């Protein structure tokens, strides 16, 4: 496990992504693969 989760959280917070469900999606995604998939999903959805 790498801190890709925390780095993703920081990136999304900087992006302005605000939602308590995305920070459940925090405790849910625990592997880098999920973190990347979810981050990229949120990025695409916000774009």
């Amino acid at each position: 496990l790498k801190n890709a989760k925390e780095d993703a959280i920081a990136e999304l917070k900087k992006a302005g992504i605000t939602s308590d469900f995305y920070x459940n999606a925090x405790n849910k995604a625990k592997t880098v693969e999920e973190v990347n998939a979810l981050k990229n999903e949120i990025l695409k959805a916000h774009a």
